[PDB]
């Protein structure tokens, strides 16, 4: 099965992803669809629990854009990449272990503000 999906928004241009529970490792591509600047308008992709998500984003937009809009050494954070501007484009890889059938998970950015509409579910399946 593909272990990768590319990912940018329009809003995301997915809001579920599914991971096939034989992957060992997932990929997600991120690109930014814009004009502007990551400090005026910024992404990033981020993967929680669906309980941790609100947590994860009211945190990250009090740690601000030094820290990539994500608070530091958050253990909610499963995986994410780097906050991206117009141009840009960021890759994660992380280990499928981490993720457990039956579990909801959120992905979502944490620009301020933007996770109202940038969001999505991710599923093991
Ligand atoms: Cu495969
Ligand atoms: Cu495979
Ligand atoms: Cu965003």
């Amino acid at each position: 099965a593909e272990c990768s999906v590319d990912i940018q928004g329009n809003q995301f241009n997915t809001n579920a992803i599914t991971v096939d529970k034989s992957c060992k490792q997932f990929t997600v591509n991120l690109s930014h669809p814009g004009n502007l600047p990551k400090n005026v308008k910024g992404h990033n992709w981020v993967l929680s629990t669906a309980a941790d998500m609100q947590g994860v984003v009211t945190d990250g937009m009090a740690s601000g854009l030094d820290k990539d809009y994500l608070k530091p050494d958050d253990s909610r954070v499963i995986a994410h990449t780097k906050l991206i501007g117009s141009g840009e484009k960021d890759s994660v890889t992380f280990d499928v272990s981490k993720l457990k059938e039956g579990e909801q998970y959120m992905f979502f950015c944490t620009f301020p503000g933007h996770s109202a509409l940038e969001k999505g579910t991710l599923t093991l399946k």
